RNA sequence: AAGUUUGAAAAGCACUUUGGAAAGAGAGUGAAAUAGAACCUGAAGUCGUGACAAAGACAAUGGAAGUACCUCCAUUUCAAC
RNA sequence: UGGAAAUGGGGUGCCCCCACCCGUCUUGAAACACGGACCAAGGAGUCAAACAGACGCGCAAGGGAGGAGAUAUGGUUGCCA
RNA sequence: UAAGCCCAAUUAGUGAUUGCCCAUUAUUCCUUUGGUAAGGGCGGAAACAAAUGGAGAAAGUGUAGCCCUUCCGAUGUAGAUGUGGCCUGGAGGUUAGGACGAAGCUUAUGGCGUGAGCCUAAGAUGGACCGGCCUCUAGUGCAGAUCUUGGUUGGCGUAGCAAAGAUCUAACGGAGAUAUACUCAACAUGCAACGUUGGAUACUGGAGCGGGGAAGGAUUUCGUGCCAACGGCACUCGUA
RNA sequence: CCCAACUGCAGACCGUACUCAUCACCGCAUCAGGUCCCCAAGCAUAGAAUGCUCUGGUACAUAGAGAAAGGUACACUCAG
RNA sequence: UUAAUGAGAUUCCCUCUGUCCCGAGUUACUAUCUAGCGAAACGACAGUCAAGGGAACGGACUUGAAGGGCUAAGCGGGGA
RNA sequence: CACUGACAGGGAACGUGAGCUGGGUUUAGACCGUCGUGAGACAGGUUGGUUUUACCCUACUUAGCUGGAAAUUGCGAGAA
RNA sequence: AACGUGUCGCGAUGGAUGACUUGGCUUCCUAUUUCGUUGAAGAACGCAGUAAAGUGCGAUAAGUGGUAUCAAUUGCAGAAUCAUUC
């Protein structure tokens, strides 16, 4: 899973990805998408008060009937969610890309998220039970998630 | 059902760092790691992403003519030629 | 002699005018007739015998085997079934 | 005072007998293709180096068609036939390519062909085979047979995961927290969910989610470790 | 040789864990179905009816928030 | 023909009532919103109408009338 | 039969079954009559007999967000 | 605006294609070539320092003996001899 895209300047950005994730690839591709432009302190504190559901992750593709919510009109949008589990990913993912621009020497108040991709991975199988003796897919969507972001 | 068909050789990624771990970020080996492990080549379909093109509602696609903008394409020409 | 000028090609959009969904059975399909979500790979006039005609070739009042022998080979992994 | 109906005209009692608009029709011009095609040329006329008029000319069904001139036809289901027509695997010949990159794969890579297709360019693709031509040969060309196998996919984070009533609390255990740029005292920025023990509340109500056996199962029994996959939520728990 | 009361020595083989079920068997599964036997307490009551209870067992069966319409219910009521 | 018997078929009467006049209110579990998990059926392409013709009952065609885009909960007219 | 001003006739796939109901009609059980040698038959009678699926698109009912006069552009300039 | 649409670059999912072939299929040939109560074929259970399957073997159990060969086997471990036979 390599980065589809490269840093303006290597050194001084800070990557960091994550494969087979098992978290639903459709609730981890809404919480992932909104933090691509943040910085990444403001993308913490929003994981934050998702967290404490003050706040919203906006539901823009994925969003086929789901409930509506007053806190998505911030996103333009009426229909958000707080998919907790993608967003404590998210959160480690983001400790990581931390970790690694203080490895580099960068400061990570100064990182600005610049590439966000969410990606299917290889789906697990199991099954489950029908009527009139019937056996059916119950499948698990794991996602690909990598980041990179940079000093501005 | 199923070719373990990585590489010439395991030289199968020491060590640093983040992480409970998986792994990530570095660093190494190798001609090649997008050859990293049941790993040669890696198509179609589908999906993500960045850039761009726009676009009401005539479902979309299609035909014929132009035009706007673009073009890592081709060819020709550059002096009384 | 330039990131050049031209002409052609390619790409995307837009105008005006055209333009019913494929395959199929049927007198008649755009049909309120049936098969029709996408892709990859696979998927259907073949082999043998009898006869006939057309055309090509050899010979011709004659044509031709076939089976089997013979030895180059009573040799050679094989070529040589 | 038709843009209706009937009749009649073509710029109007002026001097003459074509108002205007639309075809895959007609005439004509260019090009292609095929003919029951029609003809001409094919004994190299002579001469001609470069520095500074050219090229071709095949006795021919069919090709990039030997060349030139001329005339006519050209749609079509079922169906027939033809094609120096296209394409695929293999064989007999011949001629080439490849580590300075074969096959395969990719394309806003163009060029050529009416077409089947062929060829070049690029790969920041690939890593060892393979192209053209004549002949031979066959398990030789896919869009669809409620076709076969494999993979994918919208529906869709949707239907739902609602019988068997019901759980609460503290402490301990655990990576599973009380996890925060700046500002800022804590609420308004780390949520949710756990195993054990003690309490609390309730359930099973002896025809029992009690204790033992047969059939069936065969290590599920016990202890320690362990959380990848599995127990359709979860687990630090488990008949994993 | 036969007995009695002793005594001395020797008493082989296979089975034996666990389960027997709203999770250990069958039904594609830890499936509200199916599956033979034994032990069976207190009170009310005619009682193995039904309700509650000591012992033993259990809170395991996705949960949280929470008065839309419409539903399902081993849930009710309604003037004349 | 027939006493007794019957989850058998039929008619009337008493009692009774939300069967109805004619609907209303309440409860548990759903639906609804959330966390976790997560399908199938179906799927030519698609999806606003009127008339006209047409294989005599069009979402595509002719001529008119509509049509800004994207969404949540319902609903059963159509999708022969 | 009764009330009434009046109790008019019709259409909408003989409107309307993923709206219901299932009495009838039209399976398999069974009885009778008539018919048939028989198995069986009868727009003759009789009794008993599983009514499945919407979460898709439109339509309708409500419920939200939000561009837009060159109806997204032109800078294309029109004031009830 | 937002969903959505289209194109290009790069990724994911997915394992077609090519190259590869200790396999299959098919056609020939050779011969002191045809099992078993002297217990066969088949079935079962066991055997290694480490060993589930498979293979080999049978309490002499991944083998004993003999001949030839002529310095191994090999994931680890073990091992007199480093060798005319022993
Ligand atoms: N760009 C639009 C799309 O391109 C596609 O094709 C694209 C790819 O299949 C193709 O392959 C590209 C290659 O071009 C490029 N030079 C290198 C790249 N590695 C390749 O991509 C391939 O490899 C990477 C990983 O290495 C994968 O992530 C990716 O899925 C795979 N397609 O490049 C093509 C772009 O020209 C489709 N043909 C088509 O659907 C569409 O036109
Ligand atoms: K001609
Ligand atoms: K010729
Ligand atoms: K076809
Ligand atoms: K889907
Ligand atoms: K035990
Ligand atoms: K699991
Ligand atoms: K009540
Ligand atoms: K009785
Ligand atoms: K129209
Ligand atoms: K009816
Ligand atoms: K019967
Ligand atoms: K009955
Ligand atoms: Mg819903
Ligand atoms: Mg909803
Ligand atoms: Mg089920
Ligand atoms: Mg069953
Ligand atoms: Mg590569
Ligand atoms: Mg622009
Ligand atoms: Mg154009
Ligand atoms: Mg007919
Ligand atoms: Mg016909
Ligand atoms: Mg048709
Ligand atoms: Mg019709
Ligand atoms: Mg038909
Ligand atoms: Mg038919
Ligand atoms: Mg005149
Ligand atoms: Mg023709
Ligand atoms: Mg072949
Ligand atoms: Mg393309
Ligand atoms: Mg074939
Ligand atoms: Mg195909
Ligand atoms: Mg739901
Ligand atoms: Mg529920
Ligand atoms: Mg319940
Ligand atoms: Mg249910
Ligand atoms: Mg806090
Ligand atoms: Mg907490
Ligand atoms: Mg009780
Ligand atoms: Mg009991
Ligand atoms: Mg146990
Ligand atoms: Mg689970
Ligand atoms: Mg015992
Ligand atoms: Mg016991
Ligand atoms: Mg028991
Ligand atoms: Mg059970
Ligand atoms: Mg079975
Ligand atoms: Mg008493
Ligand atoms: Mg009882
Ligand atoms: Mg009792
Ligand atoms: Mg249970
Ligand atoms: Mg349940
Ligand atoms: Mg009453
Ligand atoms: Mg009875
Ligand atoms: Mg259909
Ligand atoms: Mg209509
Ligand atoms: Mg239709
Ligand atoms: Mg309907
Ligand atoms: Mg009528
Ligand atoms: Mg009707
Ligand atoms: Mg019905
Ligand atoms: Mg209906
Ligand atoms: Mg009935
Ligand atoms: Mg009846
Ligand atoms: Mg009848
Ligand atoms: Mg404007
Ligand atoms: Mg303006
Ligand atoms: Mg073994
Ligand atoms: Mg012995
Ligand atoms: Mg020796
Ligand atoms: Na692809
Ligand atoms: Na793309
Ligand atoms: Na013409
Ligand atoms: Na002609
Ligand atoms: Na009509």
């Amino acid at each position: 899973t390599h980065y589809s895209r490269k840093p303006q300047v290597s050194s001084k950005s800070a990557k960091a990805k994550v494969s087979d994730l098992r978290c639903h690839y459709k609730n981890t591709f809404e919480t992932a998408n909104v933090i691509n432009g943040m910085p990444l302190r403001k993308a913490q504190q929003l994981y934050r008060q998702v967290l404490a559901k003050t706040r919203c992750i906006p539901f823009k593709r994925y969003n086929g009937k789901i409930g509506r919510t007053a806190q998505a009109k911030e996103w333009g949008q009426t229909k958000g969610r707080w998919p907790r589990k993608s967003v404590v990913a998210m959160m480690s993912l983001l400790k990581n890309a931390e970790a690694n621009a203080i490895e580099k020497g960068l400061d990570p108040n100064q990182m600005v998220i610049k590439h966000v991709q969410v990606d299917q991975a290889a789906r697990m199988r199991r099954r489950t039970y029908r009527a009139h003796g019937r056996i059916t897919p119950y499948m698990c969507s794991p996602c690909h998630v990598q980041l990179f972001m940079s000093e501005k």
